[PDB]
């Protein structure tokens, strides 16, 4: 399905900025196995970039495990011309990044991606960035995904949640991707600043 992404442009540093409050949690509900672990997140776009705000639930928190997707940690995955390609082409982006701010890309330049994470009571949140190479404007769809690999204190991932894809697959096929469409952005933007 499709999620609506509103305009704007946050401060990367881990806080939930006063306008994050003005757009609304999508909240996952593809779980791979039963966990209490649970998480939801909030977008955004601006001239330049696409914005991610991810709280997670989690009262475990373990990246001991030296592969990436086995310690908690979120994916986002990008198809940013819309291909909806089964394989991954040029333009397709998986990035991950753990509960301590550690990144790894899958598919595409990790120059692109800037992160900060914050240790919450029972959780974390994420609060990343991805660098379009596109000029979204209002109406330009992408496809896109999020997943939180869940861990446990014998570091290794016991459980996925997932926003769109349900088969297991999208490290693999962009078509899997649901859909963001991008809205709200004024024409005009303009007028001096009124004191
Ligand atoms: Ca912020
Ligand atoms: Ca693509
Ligand atoms: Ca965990």
């Amino acid at each position: 399905k499709r999620i609506y992404v509103s305009y704007g442009s946050p401060v990367i540093d881990g806080e939930v900025d006063d306008i994050w409050n003005n757009v609304e949690w999508n909240i996952p509900r593809i779980y791979s196995a039963t966990t209490q672990t649970n998480a939801k997140f909030k977008l955004m776009w601006d001239d330049n970039a696409l914005y991610v705000l991810a709280e997670v639930y989690d009262p475990v928190l373990n990246s001991a495990n030296s592969t990436p997707y086995q310690q908690d940690s979120v994916e986002i995955f990008l198809d940013e011309n819309f291909d909806r390609a089964i394989s991954y082409q040029s333009d397709d982006l998986h990035y991950r990044v753990n509960y301590n701010n550690f990144k790894t890309t899958d598919a595409g330049d990790i120059l692109r991606f800037y992160t900060k994470t914050k240790l919450l009571p029972d959780g974390y949140r994420v609060e990343a960035r991805i660098a379009l190479s596109k000029k979204p404007i209002n109406g330009t769809i992408m496809g896109f995904e999020f997943q939180v690999n869940e861990a446990d204190s014998s570091a290794r991932r016991v459980a996925t949640i997932n926003m769109f894809d349900n088969t297991g697959n999208a490290w693999q096929n962009p078509s899997l991707f649901g859909e963001i469409k991008l809205k709200g952005r004024s024409d005009n933007a303009v007028v001096p600043i009124n004191p």
